[PDB]
């Protein structure tokens, strides 16, 4: 699980 919000 990988999630990233930039």
């Amino acid at each position: 699980f990988f999630a990233a919000l930039l």
